[PDB]
């Protein structure tokens, strides 16, 4: 009865999909043609008619209750959220108002022109049944071309709201038409529309939050969470359909959108499996519905054919096209005023890319089935089939031409240059590999013509004067922007930036490059991280200032008793005497708790007052009915267990914003530093490079000062986000070391898998990080200095010899050219350093001035306080005493010298830059493995070996072995020198640093 | 009616699975307990009884027609094939005979002891229902421990055949019992059993091959593959269930096993999606069936309970355990004789790990439902539930103890050492990263205690004298085998070896290491690739020697007409007069074709005779019925279109064998060369290293000679496999270059994705490589020399000046110490080279003796022919003329010198070895980028710069700039030398080679 048709449907869909990949027309028109042929054969032959009758005419209920929710939910699940949320107001107003006006204009035009004695409800149904769209083909083509991502996002997101409102309007009007027994009270209809618009999405959001909370507590288990997600989606649909006839789809769409938004609490394999599952279901439904409508329209077309009926279809197509055009034409200025740059090219490509999908066909089938033996069903089916087959051919084939006429399909010159370079590199590499392979001792017999013919890559895209000064500065600006963009890409690929910060940086760089003479500006980034200054923060502050056997199990049991005692309230809204006895027991329990609280000084102000009032009401227990109804006010006492959840969620929101705001600034600073380092030797004119360096320095200084002030504003979030970043970096480098060990063959693959699983579990806990408000104490900062960890005696001696100082805003601590009084450690506040040309801003965690206590040199900086600062001061004499006291192999002077050597040697290695692809992190790690070598053991003579990779001289004077050149510190000695000779000078001790190989 | 129970089932399964991860007992016993509690509540409360009735007692048809096939097919799909196929006979005989004897012994024991007036059929049904197993828990635990992989494979594969035979026996005996109206003819039963045993698996294999053929022609499409596979599986099940009542499961198991075997024709994403889908379905069915039996057992156990009834369960458990033990006890010698080393520890752990799963519960539910109002159903259900809950607790908890008593759970010392080293490296790396991070300018505020306390990783495992000479040689052998194992792992990770070759090599290395004084031997590898010498090859040879408008469209249309004319032949087994006219037209067409063949000299011997006989039969058209039945023998003419398919499939099989046979030998040779190179400096005793080097050289020589002879045997397969290897290597290096370009940030990620997609399509075409019989011509080999490509004039001149020589076996071509007559090129055959100490074997594709034509030195080799050889010879004076003629920048002498320099400089770079993780391929690629520099332009003075990486002097004499040392070629000059001074000597021209940096 059903098996033959479904198997044939799967086979024909597979055949058409595989065979029509090259052709521009979609496979759906082919499926429609096959449905028509099957309809003709069923009309003639009785056997295939018998085999087709059972599925050709199904119930309307199964169609509009299974096929439509699957399609809508898949279309919601496939789409992302952030790109949709960036333009929510625009797409919302466009979809709603365009649908309303298109429906009403189509209805009145059908009434005026079709010459059918139709009520207004039928015309509204017809206008709503040709308002659904399906831009899947055109959005896929636009993604393939990659013209404008935001335009594709908007055209994809419009159709979802379009389909939702179309299904709502069609449902209510079909209920009005085909079941006239319902009462037409205006207030009842208003309440129904209100509950459709409100209760649906709220129910969907509630179940989405509940299922996300349950998903948040599952580790390394796949099956459980897949089953939970599927059961939750079906339960939402079932409840939303039993409660309201049509709101189920409007609830399940919100469910899918929200659960898709939370992509950081669902394992990637489950995500890809669910995506594949829902896409496969949508495919199956789509092919089935096209072939079904094909056979039914062929079987019921000969009895509804007329010359005027055939003529009306063209007029209908013209009408729908012109109204779709004029909607955007009328809405262009309003959508331009809101803050979105609508343009005529985007307008015309959007208004021309209006297709018709399976939703209109589904509603047509429903109407035709419900009409029974009448003419309106056949006319609806014929007109909608005609218009869909007209548009799906004509518009889908001419959309490519209309794209190619305009500039969307064009390819920029830089993309062509990059592709040409890449193809040249691939061809050179393949030629080199072939040349190496032809000289092997085993593969010297392969058919080389066949070998080199099969593997080949083809280019897919290919088929003093003021004017001179302006040209040079324009070229320099373009080169700087290009270097900044590739630095952002390299940083993202290394993993130091999230995707969102990368997208913001790339978009800002492209916008600045589009302008004639505008560099990248910090004001845009300033408003990018300025989202902290928002009214949710003020709400959090006000609710925090408004708000505030001793075991916690006591209060937990009280809450559990309250939850269990909720149920008799629902029972109210012998059998009742046992409940009354339980009530009296609860009253006695509350009395005992309040007696204990009276023993606990009863200092509660408002909660105690409300508890006393509720106890007074409970002691009392038509006026009887009101008393029994209103005695359940004690639920107000539960609100003291509800504030911490709100403060936790608002802290989570502010942390989620602050992480992005911090990441974008850090990425911009690192990229600017790298570009400023690399631009040194490329450019020729001195004035141009000087001006560019000044601009970059001004921007960097502004960004670092603003970010430091933002961190100073409130530490509870900054500490948490910094800790999360540190743990993520440590785990990433551990995973990299694990992969390196596995690749070197020193570890079996199963053990590598076990360690990777452990690292993945740690990363999952990091993602489920704790509450983001840990406050740090100053003693931990004092004991957490890089050259102080692991030495209890040193820590105790420093704590004994330390001092605490506090300064207000505007004070000056030390000045350059003065004697070095001691060492500093910024433990609270922000500080500005300026001395002779460079200017910097430091914050908590950074020490200041080791030169005075190592080299005994005068201060080379000037210190000012931008706010109230707390600092720890250590005298120089105590540091000298500690140096002369501890003489272990990890000596204090050893660690201080290592730290300053690393700090002063990083810029030189970065300045070399003969290598490419090395960032700050890689250079710091490579420099970290080294250890400085004392010259006392080597008798001030050093022999350079092949084992060591790179050497640096920090402080001292260098003498060659034979040429005897006097070299001043600090510099990187060349590989030319072989033996280093040194002399003992009391004024300055030489300092050398080496880096060994791997082993 | 059903919604509440299914949703509760999903919820309870999720809860128990998530909560009982730590506990040793399986989660299913919790589901059984929950089912019992729900049964009690349903017995008391009427509402839950109403909500449970609709699922507690289902129609048994849906149970044994849906739940069982899903479980069996998932268990078949999850298991692999190759490990199953390695021990097919053993598991087959064990499963079949053990099931038979267990069933009959359990039946007779029930008859003797249970004191129930039962027929023998009920006892046999009991024996069949107590024989089903489910080792999922124990095999998962054994994989986690990783004691013996083959034991896990055998214990997993036994249960599949056990379940299949159990369901078959249960089906036939239930049909005998509960439907006694069927006829009991012995011949009918024999024919039925034969058709069950034969027609099922053949039908499954046929549809498996058809669907594999259809899936073989789909590119970059995922949805079509999934839908086609699912539809094919369901169609196989439906046909196998319509035709036979029970053989559907036996067909679908073969379907799943075969489609899982072909893992090289299905995209990985489709594979993982299908695995996840079927695993999820099996999970859902499993939890639902446990809770259903839990809710039904309690309500029916109240009326069937006795002291002796409770007593019998323990006796039954003892009986099943002892019979399962004695089966293996009796089969130990027979299974030892076949060629498998059965041991008592594996025997006891296998016979103790016998569990009971959902299959027995399903069959018990079916019997209880079909019994209706009787006692036998309740007794079967109670006994099955009791035995399964007994074993799933007792055996599943004591299996870990019985494993820990024996040596399976022990951990070897090398694994502990490797884990200790890896954890030490991870800890050092984490400490280094933390030390670097604490000095950053942004992350100086993170709570360091929380940071360093979370990202921590701990090792999971921990909680002259002859005796001296023997110890040293044992240590040397262990170290050599170790280094060989790491060499194999590194080669596999680089990608040069397939998984099976790696598994064979690792297994052979472990077997050799287990023996006291046995090295790795080549005889095992000899029989590993000796599978070519098999009777399929002789069958192919005999069928090839037995067998042999002119457009091919003519024969194609003839075949199509034959295919369409098959249908009236089936119709045989006005309406008939038009068919008769059709056959007359076909006879006329055949007459025209044969007339044309007569015009084509009619030289066909056998096919022409059979065609003439069939034409004689056709011209003729109760004897009438026989003639009409036997006139359709013309189908014999189609067999000439079937032979090429057989030769293609047998060629594919022999190619699939030869690829592995070639890979294992190549991997062994490379690993032996690397270990011999690395063993030079590790060991101390000279005699030991000399003996090991001699052993390694003997093995390498034997392997290379045997592999060369195997290649010489037939070239049609060797050429194809070599070409496939070359194209795969080229594509892999192209993909690596693409990833490097993407990581360097010079290419946008979308373009990188496009290029990766193109490379993936090329790789898919490589996998769907053409027929593996391309024969090579000699002129292509002559023109495909490395220093001859790209020069048409040079190729033509060489072809004009070339000569061809042929030699027989045993002849000697040239001898050492003689004048260099010319240059050699082996274009056919195999050749042995021996001269003074090293001995080698060369084959087609390798040139011989460039030293005589470059350095004008006497021959240093002796050449013998191991078989008939064809050689191209080029005279020395012609090469001198070509050298003195061509003077372009890519000169001939330039290319020859580059080739010899690379060949002679690879071993020095390998011997240098200050580096790890570099193979022959990486060293060759690094050496390839270099170019030799002429000293005429530099006036015989070279200045070493920092840009160049490595330099190597091939021929000449080296002098330092100042120290003036005389250095003899060939050697790698150290980094110490700065400027190279050279002099002009007519007797020897200096030759230098450099390698530059990346840019």
């Amino acid at each position: 009865k059903v098996i033959v048709f479904i198997s044939g449907s799967c086979l024909f869909g597979a055949i058409s999909r595989s065979l029509f990949k090259k052709l521009p027309i979609p496979y759906t028109v082919v499926l429609l043609i096959l449905g028509a042929i099957l309809g003709v054969v069923a009309s003639n032959v009785p056997l295939v008619e018998e085999h087709t009758r059972d599925v050709a005419h199904m119930d309307p209920h199964v169609l509009l209750q299974i096929f439509l929710p699957v399609l809508i939910f898949e279309s919601a699940f496939a789409m992302d959220v952030h790109t949709f949320m960036r333009s929510f107001s625009q797409v919302c107003i466009l979809a709603l108002f365009g649908l309303v006006v298109a429906s009403v204009l189509t209805a009145v035009l059908a009434m005026n022109l079709f010459n059918y004695n139709w009520n207004f409800s039928e015309a509204m149904m017809f206008g709503a049944i040709m308002s659904a769209t399906d831009p899947v083909a055109v959005v896929a083509l636009l993604k393939d071309l990659g013209a404008s991502k935001q335009l594709g996002t908007i055209i994809e997101g419009e159709s979802l709201l379009n389909d939702g409102c179309a299904i709502v309007i069609f449902n209510v009007f079909m209920k009005m038409v085909f079941f006239p027994q319902l009462t037409s009270t205006v207030g009842q209809n208003v309440l129904y529309f209100l509950q459709v618009a409100v209760a649906g999405p709220l129910w969907g959001y509630a179940v989405a939050k509940v299922t996300v909370f349950f998903l948040s507590h599952i580790f390394n288990d796949a099956l459980v969470e897949i089953t939970i997600t599927l059961a939750a989606t079906y339960l939402t649909y079932y409840i939303g359909d039993i409660w309201l006839e049509v709101s189920g789809v409007l609830a399940v769409v919100v469910l899918g959108l929200i659960v898709n938004a939370e992509k950081t609490s669902i394992s990637p394999e489950v995500e890809v499996f669910l995506h594949r599952f829902w896409e496969m279901l949508a495919y199956l439904a789509n092919t089935l519905i096209f072939m079904m409508v094909g056979v039914v329209v062929t079987q019921k077309a000969l009895v509804a054919v007329d010359k005027m009926d055939w003529f009306y279809l063209i007029i209908l197509y013209l009408a729908i096209t012109i109204i779709r055009g004029m909607v955007i034409s009328l809405f262009s200025p309003i959508l331009s005023r809101i803050g979105y740059g609508l343009t005529w090219r985007n307008a015309v490509i959007m208004t021309w890319g209006g297709l018709r999908g399976a939703v209109g066909l589904a509603l047509a089938l429903v109407v035709e089935n419900l009409a029974g033996n009448d003419v309106i069903g056949s006319k609806f089916l014929f007109h909608t089939a005609g218009i869909v087959v007209l548009t799906l051919v004509i518009n889908a084939t001419t959309i490519q031409t209309l794209l190619r006429i305009l500039g969307m399909s064009d390819i920029s010159i830089p993309k062509r240059l990059a592709m040409a370079g890449a193809v040249r590199r691939i061809h050179e590499g393949q030629n080199r590999t072939l040349n190496m392979l032809k000289s092997d001792r085993f593969l010297a017999d392969a058919d080389w013509d066949i070998a080199t013919a099969a593997c080949e890559i083809s280019d897919p895209y290919s088929a003093p004067s003021p004017r001179e000064f302006a040209d040079m500065m324009e070229e320099a600006r373009l080169r700087m922007l290009k270097a900044e963009k590739i630095s952002y890409w390299k940083q993202f690929e290394h993993g130091m930036l999230a995707r969102e910060a990368l997208r913001l940086l790339v978009q800002h760089a492209e916008v600045a490059a589009d302008e004639k003479d505008q560099f990248i500006l910090v004001d845009d980034l300033k408003k990018s991280w300025q989202i902290k200054g928002i009214y949710p923060w003020l709400k959090r502050k006000l609710e925090d200032l408004i708000s505030e056997c001793h075991h916690m199990a006591f209060e937990v049991t009280i809450n559990i008793a309250i939850v269990l005692n909720i149920v008799p309230i629902i029972m109210e809204f012998d059998a009742l005497r046992i409940s009354n006895y339980v009530f009296f027991v609860i009253y006695a329990i509350e009395a005992i708790v309040k007696i204990l609280g009276l023993g606990r000084h009863y200092i509660v102000s408002h909660w105690n007052k409300f508890d006393a009032f509720i106890l007074v009401v409970a002691l009392v227990d038509k006026v009887v009915k009101l008393f029994r109804l209103l005695r359940g006010l004690r639920m107000l006492r539960l609100t003291k267990a509800l504030i911490p959840k709100l403060i936790l969620v608002v802290n989570g929101k502010i942390n989620n914003q602050l992480s992005l705001g911090y990441d974008v600034g850090k990425g911009y600073i690192i990229g600017e530093e790298e570009v400023g380092k690399i631009i040194d030797r490329m450019v020729d004119n001195k004035k141009i490079l000087r001006e560019l360096k000044h601009i970059s320095e001004t921007g960097r200084l502004q960004v670092v000062k603003e970010l430091g002030l933002l961190q100073r504003e409130h530490p509870g979030i900054a500490v948490s986000v910094k800790t999360r970043q540190a743990i993520r970096t440590i785990l990433n480098h551990s995973r990299e070391t694990i992969h390196e060990l596995q690749g070197a063959g020193l570890l079996d693959e199963m053990e590598a898998h076990k360690l990777e699983l452990t690292v993945e579990i740690k990363m999952k806990r990091l993602m489920n990080a704790p509450s983001s408000i840990p406050p740090p104490p100053p003693e931990n900062l004092l004991k957490n200095v890089s050259w102080l960890a692991g030495d209890m005696k040193l820590i105790d001696f420093i704590k004994a010899r330390a001092s605490l100082l506090h300064f207000d805003y505007g004070e000056v601590i030390v000045r350059e050219g003065d004697e070095s009084d001691g060492l500093f450690l910024i433990v609270s506040g922000l500080v500005k350093l300026y001395g002779k040309v460079f200017e910097d801003y430091l914050t908590v965690g950074n020490v200041i001035g080791e030169m005075g206590v190592l080299t005994k040199k005068p201060r080379n900086a000037t210190v000012t306080c931008e706010t109230t600062v707390q600092v720890y001061f250590i005298t120089a004499e105590d540091m000298n005493i500690a140096i002369d006291t501890f003489t272990l192999y990890p000596s204090l002077e050893y660690r201080l010298w290592r730290v300053v050597a690393i700090r002063i040697a990083t810029p030189l290695i970065m300045e070399q830059m003969a290598f490419q692809g090395w960032t700050q992190e890689k250079v710091k790690l490579h420099l970290e493995r080294g250890y400085l070598v004392d010259l006392a053991e080597s008798h001030f003579q050093f022999n350079i070996d092949a084992t060591l990779e790179d050497v640096i001289l920090i402080n001292g004077t260098a003498y060659n072995a034979h040429t005897r050149e006097e070299i001043r510190s600090p510099c990187l000695i060349s590989r030319t020198v072989h033996k280093l000779t040194f002399q003992y000078t009391a004024t300055e001790e030489p300092r050398l640093f080496v880096v060994r190989n791997a082993e």
